[PDB]
């Protein structure tokens, strides 16, 4: 009966499809419950400072002035400065900031702040991901077994002075608050701490920026050696490894949600089993 | 002896990294030539428009000139952005770890919710896709069975055939999800043939810069349109996942010939040196 499980399956996605459609609609409308309110506001104090130069010099011929803008966000995807008052500049694509973008590529965090202009640039970037995602895939996955293999030896010793007047799978219970409490200190207290003091960034900022980046959604409204500043380049390296090992603990992680999730489904599948079979009395 | 394989492992950890760091310097070093060239002839004529727009329009000094970009960069980092639209599509971005990023939490608020609805969120599109999958798995299995058949009657028979199936995938596969969704946001959106496949490669690995991206300009869109890409991105998202995969496997195979290609290299190297 092949067929038989494949019927079972069908079923089984399209219900967590559905949770998925709810789950957008959800999220949707409590993003823009929180974000179409001061989008309003700074739309309106735009268009305020927009008429306090339009009429101060109606000699631009002012449909010009809209053509202007659109000349300059333009270039500020490319990344400009366009100053008289600093017009000598550091690049964008340096032997660094390069290599920075080769791994946003690979890591699929894909920030974006700086992206390929060049029809070639493109074209090689399309070929450096196809192979490169997957290879870089191989070395997370071994990244994830050492770090795993440290732990296991550090779960060891814990499960052995922990041995008091004790159930196997209960211990197991205790563990994982030691991975996630640690874990948090290590992948996201710390470094949002450390990015605080370097960035400028707010404590929140750098949660976020830690989450965003590790979660490889990577937005890039944040970025770690972003700006200008001065930079000690022990900096940018430790971040390289935090990257690499950070990695591979939400893959952890998130993989454990994932399995919280698992777990809770079943529970809320036969309570549902439950309160159909009382409905009342 | 445990610590003997926790020696071989961190071995392969290590040669991987090399690997992956090398790829990272070769990588970095042909994006720095294909892109500081067009940096160079876009900073020089940027600077071209800027002392050109003080003489076209005298009207405006030097001084107030500073001051406008400082009220453009400040507006920059806003800009409906959060319609009731959008913010499905912003939510979409999360889960899927696309994260364009064209559209992005400005309140401390949404801010602290989008870490709540991504880490939840993450895992709980992973099941779909998961399952997504499976099905479009099982719907080409039942399309290689008849294929299989009427190939597997005749001509060169077995272990060389799994080559020409995994070209039927890839074949039919870049049509489905690459060839003619370009095309239709070639038409749609207006980008040239290369930007298009760039897009759609770019958002199906997840990697999504946000350069380019479908919905975002204010034209006229069909209703129909927008939820044809959501669709797209669940089946897309789905094959390249596998397609990423096949790409991984075939370097673990690579990299075994290689590696006793090299075994090879040394062992006449030294058996044609004991030959004095
Ligand atoms: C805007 S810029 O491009 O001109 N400036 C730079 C910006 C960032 C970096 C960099 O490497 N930061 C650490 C890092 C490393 C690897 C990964 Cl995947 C992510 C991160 Cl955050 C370097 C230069
Ligand atoms: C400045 S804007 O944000 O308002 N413009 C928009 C941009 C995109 C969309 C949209 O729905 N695109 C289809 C789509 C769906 C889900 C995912 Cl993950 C990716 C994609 Cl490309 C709507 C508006
Ligand atoms: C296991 C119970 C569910 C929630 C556990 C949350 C702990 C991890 C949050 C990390 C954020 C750092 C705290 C903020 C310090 C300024
Ligand atoms: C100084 C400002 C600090 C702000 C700390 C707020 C961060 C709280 C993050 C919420 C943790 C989510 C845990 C539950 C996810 C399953
Ligand atoms: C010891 C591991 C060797 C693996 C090297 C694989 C190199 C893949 C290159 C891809 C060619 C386009
Ligand atoms: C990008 C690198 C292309 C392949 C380079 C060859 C790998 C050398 C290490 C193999 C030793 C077994
Ligand atoms: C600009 C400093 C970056 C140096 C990188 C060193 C570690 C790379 C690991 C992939
Ligand atoms: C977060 C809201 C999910 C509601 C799911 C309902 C499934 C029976
Ligand atoms: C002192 C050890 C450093 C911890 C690794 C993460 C650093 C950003
Ligand atoms: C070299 C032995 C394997 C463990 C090494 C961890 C080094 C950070
Ligand atoms: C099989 C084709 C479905 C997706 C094409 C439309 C997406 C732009
Ligand atoms: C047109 C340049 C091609 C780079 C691989
Ligand atoms: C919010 C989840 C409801 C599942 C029945
Ligand atoms: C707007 C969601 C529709 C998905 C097919
Ligand atoms: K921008
Ligand atoms: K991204
Ligand atoms: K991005
Ligand atoms: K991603
Ligand atoms: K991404």
């Amino acid at each position: 009966s092949d067929s038989a499980i494949n019927v079972m399956k069908w079923k089984t996605v399209s219900t967590i499809f559905l949770v998925v459609v709810l789950y957008l609609i959800i999220g949707a409308t409590v993003f823009k419950a929180l974000e179409q309110p001061q989008e309003i506001s700074q739309r309106t104090t735009i268009v305020i400072q927009r008429e306090k130069f339009l009429r101060a010099h109606p000699c631009v011929s002012d449909q010009e002035l809209d053509e202007l803008i659109q000349q300059i966000v333009a270039a500020i995807n490319a990344g400009i400065i366009p100053l008289g008052a600093s017009s000598n500049q550091v690049s964008h694509w340096d032997l660094g900031s390069s290599f920075f973008f080769a791994g946003t590529v690979i890591t699929t965090i894909g920030f974006g702040n700086i992206s390929p202009r060049t029809e070639g640039g493109k074209i090689f970037c399309i070929i450096y991901a196809l192979l490169g995602i997957p290879l870089f895939g191989f070395l997370l996955a071994g990244v994830g077994d050492q770090l795993g293999t440290i732990f296991g030896k550090g779960i060891a010793k814990v499960e052995d002075t922990f041995i008091k007047w004790v159930s196997q799978t209960k211990i197991r219970i205790i563990s994982t608050i030691i991975f996630i409490l640690f874990g948090c200190v290590l992948f996201v207290a710390l470094p949002a701490v450390i990015f605080k003091h370097i960035e400028g960034w707010s404590a929140l900022d750098a949660i976020y920026f830690v989450v965003i980046t590790l979660t490889t959604i990577g937005f890039g409204d944040y970025v770690a050696g972003g700006s200008d500043i001065e930079y000690l380049d022990f900096y940018k390296p430790v971040v390289w490894f935090w990257i690499l090992v950070g990695l591979a603990y939400f893959a952890a992680v998130l993989s454990m949600i994932g399995d919280w999730l698992r777990v809770i489904a079943k529970k809320t599948k036969e309570a549902v089993g439950e309160f159909r079979a009382h409905a009342a009395e």
